């Protein structure tokens, strides 16, 4: 099965100027540990903007031109990102917009972080029905020295 993966500030911003403006390192544990020895997919600009492959998972870029670097998997299709996977339980969808849209309609699952944080950002997850959508683990925290503002881990299901 398909599963997206996002951390939202308020109003589905997810990015600006091919960056992500806020430092949570709480967030960033759960993506590596929600992550880690499975496959993730990703958009040739989210590439750019990690700037190197993450440790430990297959990396597919999805972009129409050649690949540049062959430390990771490069397609052309969702289809073919799809089977570059192989035979897997969980295909991690990592983003960016573009990509999470393309997406959605195929995931049952949804890892969510929302953040309390208003940032001016051009990039958007993309707005799904919330019927469809089941909640089935929530986890909230309050800022603290190392993260400095709350958040909250969702886990939803497709119903
Ligand atoms: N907060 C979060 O959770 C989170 C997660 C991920 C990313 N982000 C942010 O999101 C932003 C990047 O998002 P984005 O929407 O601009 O870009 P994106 O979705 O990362 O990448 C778009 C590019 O991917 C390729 N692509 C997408 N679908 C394709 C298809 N079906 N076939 C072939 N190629 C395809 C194209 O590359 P070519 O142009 O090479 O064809 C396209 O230009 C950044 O600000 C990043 O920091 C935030
Ligand atoms: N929940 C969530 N938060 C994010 O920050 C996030 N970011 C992306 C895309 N961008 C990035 C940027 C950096 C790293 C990164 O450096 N991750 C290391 C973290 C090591 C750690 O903090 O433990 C990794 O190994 O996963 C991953 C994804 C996709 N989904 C997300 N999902």
């Amino acid at each position: 099965m398909i599963s997206l993966i996002a951390a939202l500030a308020v109003d589905r911003v997810i990015g600006m100027e091919n960056a992500m403006p806020w430092n949570l390192p709480a967030d960033l544990a759960w993506f590596k540990r929600n992550t880690l020895d499975k496959p993730v997919i990703m958009g040739r600009h989210t590439w750019e903007s990690i700037g190197r492959p993450l440790p430990g998972r297959k990396n597919i870029i999805l972009s129409s031109q050649p690949g540049t670097d062959d430390r990771v998997t490069w397609v052309k299709s969702v289809d073919e990102a799809i089977a570059a996977c192989g035979d897997v339980p969980e295909i991690m969808v990592i983003g960016g917009g573009r990509v999470y849209e393309q997406f959605l309609p195929k995931a049952q699952k949804l890892y969510l972080t929302h953040i309390d944080a208003e940032v001016e950002g051009d990039t958007h997850f993309p707005d799904y029905e919330p019927d469809d959508w089941e909640s089935v683990f929530s986890e909230f925290h309050d800022a603290d020295a190392q993260n400095s503002h709350s958040y909250c881990f969702e886990i939803l299901e497709r119903r």
